[PDB]
């Protein structure tokens, strides 16, 4: 677990919330040895995927974090498609886990109830880095050694 | 069959029907002459293709397990699309069959109904590993030989 | 018509209505006076982009055939997205025409009636080969010839 | 503004006489701007025109789309539809050119009609993306090298 | 942010609206030691995409500007589509922010009101400019110094 | 092997040289029964290449003809580099047979011998495009066919 | 050790006796290894060999490239090499497999005829390339994904 | 030749040899009715291929001038193989001809002789422009059209 | 460098010599922090780039060890040319050090003395895995971090 | 000049010389504009490509800087084969210039002379930069603007 190279880049759009997925991303990280992954940030969810490039040149998972919430438009759909679309192919090219701990929800008490504050049902932040770094650490034993 | 090889890689979210999926795939593989293909487990669905463009490198199938079930929010569509994108480029950046054995339902009695258990209408995981075992054996005859 | 190289591949779920579109995609083949086109099935829809990309190295002209019907969950959008992106690329990598006589109904009813029975009001198996050949000959124009 | 530029027009053929005012609306559009003989190909459908578009996009400054795809009972319009899109979208840069998608996609045969530039539609698609290629392509001369 | 080359590229469709979201980002722009950004007009949004691949070669990052509004058919859809792939395939390519501040609105109150115009709640085109600097910015501490 | 579409390409320098090497790759392609195949004149060896990448993109097989003779300085050297390694990747990058038909001589006396004249030893010319359709030969056996 | 590598063979006719002789030695290499049945193809020149295996690389394992270049009057000799060499580098990078370079380049008939493992040959080049290509397959199984 | 787009890029070591051959090239240039090529001068032949593929986007010809002769070290082959390597290349990339008129000569006599100076025996700057305008009208020809 | 991460990757011809090579190598290795470097055996030098490029794939540094001898024929220059190659592509297209120790001498007593054996002048092995790590350091300082 | 983003690679070999082909191009630098380009050193040549690709990443120009002389066997050909091949590569695939400073002398006082030390008849260092930093400014010419 130890020894993985971990970023983590989170979004700020809904700061608040952004920083509650961030704050169960890093100690989940903590508890598992990684007490220093490189944490970026970045406007809004549209600009993680190049970010999330940059750093899977040097890490072996990146974690993307962030909360978009449904307005008046269909500007949301498209928000939502681009992210997904980045994220898939940034893993891809990379051949590196983007784990998209990204919440995309119709409501703001939709986002609260899904990272990881004191009354939440669950954390997609602490979801997310456990997911990258299981997965990090699936490769690293079906890869080449020793 | 007896010489293809193949790769299973299977998701763990709804754990109890992931492994009966894996189960009927497992079934099929050894029905063929497959007594142990590479078997690789992840956290969830959105894992799957980076995983599987690793064991497509030395594979000639690969069948993606998993269960996707519809919540409160929009993110079922935006998992299911990531799942759907990543495993088609996979396929055809690897020129390898990916079988997509990803179950995307409403509710999880839609889900039990076609994972091959006792009382299920059908096994998904069985089918996936069908295809995938014989189109590789379809490009192997289509492809280069004696 | 006679110069060119036709490959089909034809999908096997729903084999009664699969088989209409292919018994369909030959009449015209052969009423073009073509060279026994080459014919390969397989499982599902969702394997026809890799096959096709095999095809696509040895042909001027790919038929994609097969059915897609609607059931209760929402399998069937993914189902088809897949197809779509897959055959698109698969046709722009290879530059070569990858016809779409690829179903996609909501009924039983809606997928004969397209068909080409005697009863039917249309053939999509006979429409995608008039496409695929008139492309592939437009193409052989538009390329280097003296 | 636009003698030097080379430009290439891709016509499927389902529903003939809207096609047919489409391509009107483009040939007056490059003729009106000095061009005279703009490669012309029509293909059947509207699937096949990205594939006709790449190669036309090999020896041409820009890329005309013209079709009509129009919804029937079926899912199916939304799958050609999106390979269309997804297709003419690649096409464009990959080959780093400009390729205009003056495709019609209507619910309706009168909502076509009104988008086809006849005597009283409201609005020629035809047009529009003819102009919009062939400013496109000379925005990317400007933009590129020159001495 | 004075030592980041930013272009901008605003499409014309609804001049009023654009006129406005061209105006916001460059003075944003000028607000941030910024005084001659690239600026490129083009008609549709369609068009943006080509363009900004081609700003991408010697821009630290690109704004798109533009506005999408409904009508009575599907068009809507297949436009925004376009855009969201384009532009996000454009940015991973050339490993360059491409901010999206171009709208889409199901009427044109939605527009005006996004715009920056004196009535409006927002300016998505001052949003864009403040994403893309950001970025170029983090980008430009990622990588390579010393 | 009378199915097979040929392309020649021949540059120009010596030309009573590259003459008899195509009037030799002539006799042989309709030894062949060849439909008259594509010929195509360039003015030096050095165009060859960009002109055979074209040429393959519609045609199973790329014959390049010309003549280089060495003189004076170390031209010679570097044109024939620029040849050889061009040809080799425009045969791969179109996965296609590019027959080197190109001589590369010491004296004008060494290459009129090997140009295949009623006292020449050997003919290059007609060797290359024997080449070339047995390998195109070779290859639509190893590919997909019924 | 290598019962279920699937290999290729693809030799070139230039000097026939000689090619023979090579493939000889590989078919009894992959044989003793348990491969009774590789993929063998016939090239009419050595230059032809690179397109031919990257075809078989598609559907194999291991290649193995066998053939004969033998050097004359011109310098003809070092271009074919050349592109001989540098075409099986590219296909095994690009198909991350192996392609055994088992192409004699040799100044004379006699030179060639001690490296293809006749009777009273110094070496056998043919057998040598098979050894490498199915331990260099049976190497990268290991290496890559298994459970 | 009329409506071919032309770039000539010449470095400027012996820059009295170098102009001589530019001379030459825009001479003719201007016989077959350009006026105005686009020219760019650079330093040392070793910059002539990234600045001929960035000329190469915006024009159908480049034409590559220069003049390399040998010292008292092996610097004369690399920098000669560098300019080889980097030209055909870009040459394929960009599907676009590029002519090689750099001289590499062993004396300053010999590249004195083949500049197109009065007393010289021939023009390389000249005939790397007729290549180059030659080539171009070959492949619009080849390459799709009316 | 204890948290590099190195391969190493030594073919076979002239054993000894291999051996001492690879012995120098991993004594550097293990002198800087590293116990368990991935350590690969190949025959010849010729199959070390294939393997060399699956390594890349999670390794920071591959260290290649060989011993090219030249013989009778020109045969050693295709073999160095290979070689050489070869590493050089798999260590751009890896953006991985790739640190080349694969000895090229005319004589075996010339390559004897600099294997790093006990009478050696030097050792290749020892300076080439010297090499890998300070790169791979310097990578990673020039990398995202933070 | 002053606005222009510049790296410097440097190998150790021959140490005393690479410091005063370093001190040239830093000068150079220094005279334009620029004090603080960025400054990488590597152990060998054979490192300077890989990291001249990491700093292309951002950078407008790398200047590759080292020296090479003959020894008492081949590997002299192959070290400055595998140099001039991958400042190439790397140059085209970032369309950056990278000057060539690389000095290839068969002795030591060749080096020395080329070096720009008190007594030496030119400085490669300093050429290097100049012409760098000359061509990333034509390339910002013919570049996107205004
Ligand atoms: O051609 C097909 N038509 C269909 O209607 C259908 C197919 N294939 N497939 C699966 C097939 O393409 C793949 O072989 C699998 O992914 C394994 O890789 C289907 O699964 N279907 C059914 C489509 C919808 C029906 O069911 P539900 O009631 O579960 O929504
Ligand atoms: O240009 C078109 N317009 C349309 O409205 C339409 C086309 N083409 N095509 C087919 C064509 O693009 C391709 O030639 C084939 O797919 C083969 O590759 C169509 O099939 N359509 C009809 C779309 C909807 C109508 O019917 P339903 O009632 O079954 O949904
Ligand atoms: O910037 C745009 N905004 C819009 O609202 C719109 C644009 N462009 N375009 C077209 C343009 O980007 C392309 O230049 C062409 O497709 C040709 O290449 C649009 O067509 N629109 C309108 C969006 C839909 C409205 O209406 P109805 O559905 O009633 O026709
Ligand atoms: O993280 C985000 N959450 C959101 O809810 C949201 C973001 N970002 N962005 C924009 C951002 O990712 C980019 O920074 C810009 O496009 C510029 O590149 C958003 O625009 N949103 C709002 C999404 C929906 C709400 O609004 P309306 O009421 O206008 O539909
Ligand atoms: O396998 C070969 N061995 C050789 O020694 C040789 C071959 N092929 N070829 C040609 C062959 O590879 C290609 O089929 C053609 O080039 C067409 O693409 C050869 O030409 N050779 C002879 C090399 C040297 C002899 O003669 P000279 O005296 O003219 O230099
Ligand atoms: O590591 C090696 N060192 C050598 O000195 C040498 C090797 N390999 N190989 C072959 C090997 O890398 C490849 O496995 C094969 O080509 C098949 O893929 C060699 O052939 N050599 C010998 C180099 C030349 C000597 O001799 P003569 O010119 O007298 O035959
Ligand atoms: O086919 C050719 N044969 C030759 O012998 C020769 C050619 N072409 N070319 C040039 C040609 O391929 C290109 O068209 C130019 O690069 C322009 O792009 C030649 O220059 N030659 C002459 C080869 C050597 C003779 O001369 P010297 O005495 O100068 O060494
Ligand atoms: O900058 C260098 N100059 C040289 O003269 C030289 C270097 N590097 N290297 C090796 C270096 O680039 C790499 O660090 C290693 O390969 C490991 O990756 C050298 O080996 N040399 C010496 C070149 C020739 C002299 O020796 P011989 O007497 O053994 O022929
Ligand atoms: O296999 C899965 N099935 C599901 O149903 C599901 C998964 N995974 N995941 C997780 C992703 O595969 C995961 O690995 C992250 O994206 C981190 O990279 C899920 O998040 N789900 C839930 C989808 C639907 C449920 O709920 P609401 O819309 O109510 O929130
Ligand atoms: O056009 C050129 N002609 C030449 O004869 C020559 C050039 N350029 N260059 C420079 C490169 O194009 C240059 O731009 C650098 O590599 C920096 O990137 C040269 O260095 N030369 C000289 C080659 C031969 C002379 O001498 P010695 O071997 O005696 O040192
Ligand atoms: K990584
Ligand atoms: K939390
Ligand atoms: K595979
Ligand atoms: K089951
Ligand atoms: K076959
Ligand atoms: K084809
Ligand atoms: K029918
Ligand atoms: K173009
Ligand atoms: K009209
Ligand atoms: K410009
Ligand atoms: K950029
Ligand atoms: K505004
Ligand atoms: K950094
Ligand atoms: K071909
Ligand atoms: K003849
Ligand atoms: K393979
Ligand atoms: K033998
Ligand atoms: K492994
Ligand atoms: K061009
Ligand atoms: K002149
Ligand atoms: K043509
Ligand atoms: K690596
Ligand atoms: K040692
Ligand atoms: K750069
Ligand atoms: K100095």
């Amino acid at each position: 677990a130890s020894g993985v190279r971990l970023a983590i880049v989170a979004s700020s759009w809904h700061g608040k919330i952004c920083d509650a997925l961030l704050d169960g991303a890093r100690k989940v990280a903590a508890g598992c040895g990684l007490d220093d992954p490189t944490v970026v940030r970045v406007l809004g969810a549209i600009e993680i995927p190049v970010v999330a490039q940059e750093l899977a040149r040097n890490h072996d998972a990146v974690v993307a974090l962030g909360v978009v919430i449904r307005g008046q438009t269909p500007h949301f759909d498209y928000v939502c498609d681009a992210v997904t679309q980045g994220l898939t192919r940034v893993s891809l090219d990379s051949s590196t886990p983007i784990a998209n701990g990204v919440l995309t929800t119709n409501t703001e008490e939709q986002a609260l109830d899904r990272a990881g504050l004191p009354t939440s049902a669950e954390d997609k932040g602490a979801q997310a880095t456990v997911a990258a770094l299981a997965t990090a650490l699936t490769l690293r034993e079906l890869r080449a050694h020793s």
